[PDB]
């Protein structure tokens, strides 16, 4: 992998925002994508200035230099897909940034945990093709074969990590080089972790390990820094619902158009193609953004909020107010 120059550099330190704070529950990704013509470079800006705001890099040795180099070798390795590209993985770090600092998730884990999980956001679905673990094992493509043969079904998710550690291999990207010994196992391993952990085929037994430890007193406590580590990746990675009704709105529009180009490669492959991402089907937005909030979304974050993080209240409040838009939308249909 090439190193990133000075003017790469430059063309993201000019982004200034204007009018925009990154650190707001109410930050909005969209509007910052349409206030210039270089998005990419507001994007890597946004998530340049996040994790120097937090303070974090420069107390483990990372310079501003090594971090921006970083960015920049994700942003390379995001395609130009509807919904997995740089931006959805931006607006996790930008969320996640709102999970630990306005919802006093920080004090749960470590200055060290805390920076692992901002960087772990921008590596978390690298190198995407749109197309989720399904479409591997339904096609035996050959990546679904080495996931078979290898025993681990995560297709994209082992992929993923795989390109974040070639990522953190040069220390000139390496956001880790300032750690030795312990602390560095603990980087990778807690990154690598909250990466698997994204795979939606164990959200039930993910979500269900996390609130059995938040109720014990008792628990490992090195176990419960990890499991909140997962599941905060976990909610910044399932966050689109708990934003403002227009921004949940234009997510939910590039996800359903990411679905619908793989059913029409499932379609000319011959292989099963699911309701959600058939065109022909032409399921209301509101109705599947219900589904979602009732099945998945509002169950998560009102456990995860009621068992430990009080402070993340607003995004069940979120949902709430989301779901009863999308009532409107259907009842004046
Ligand atoms: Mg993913
Ligand atoms: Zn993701």
């Amino acid at each position: 992998v090439t190193a990133i120059t000075k003017v790469e550099r430059e063309a993201v330190l000019v982004c200034e925002l204007p009018s925009f704070d990154v650190t707001d529950v109410e930050f909005d990704l969209f509007r910052a994508r349409e206030s210039t013509d270089k998005p990419l470079d507001v994007a890597a800006a946004i998530a340049y200035r996040l994790l120097l705001g937090s303070g974090l890099p420069q107390k483990f040795g990372c310079s501003d230099e090594v971090l921006l180099n970083f960015i920049l070798q994700c942003r390379k390795k995001y395609r130009n897909v509807p919904y997995h590209n740089f931006y959805h993985v931006v607006d996790v770090c930008q969320t996640i940034h709102t999970f630990l600092y306005r919802g006093n998730v920080y004090e749960k884990l470590t200055e060290l945990e805390c920076f692992v999980l901002l960087i772990t956001a921008l590596v978390h679905d690298l190198d995407h093709m749109g197309l989720n673990n399904s479409f591997y094992l339904k096609t035996e493509s050959p990546l679904g074969i080495l996931s078979s043969a290898s025993g681990n079904t995560s297709v994209l998710e082992v992929h993923h990590c795989n390109l974040a550690v070639e990522i953190l291999s040069d220390p000139e990207s390496d956001v880790f080089d300032g750690l030795e010994g312990a602390e560095r196992t603990l980087a990778f391993r807690s990154m690598i972790d909250c990466v698997l952990a994204t795979d939606m085929a164990k959200h039930g037994s993910a979500l269900e390990a996390f609130l059995a430890s938040a109720a014990d007193q008792s628990s490992d406590e090195a176990a419960f820094h990890r499991m909140t580590m997962e599941i905060i990746l976990k909610a910044g990675d399932i966050s689109n619902v708990t934003k403002p009704f227009d921004i949940s709105r234009q997510w939910a529009m590039a996800v359903t158009e990411e679905f619908y180009r793989q059913g029409d490669m499932e379609k000319e492959r011959g292989v099963e193609v699911l309701p959600m991402f058939d065109r022909s089907k032409n399921m209301e937005l509101a109705k599947g953004q219900i589904g979602f909030i009732d099945f998945v979304a509002a169950p998560f974050f009102q456990k995860i909020v009621d068992a430990c993080l009080q402070g993340m209240q607003w995004t069940v409040d979120r949902i709430k107010s989301n779901r009863a838009q999308w009532e409107r939308v259907l009842e004046t249909r």
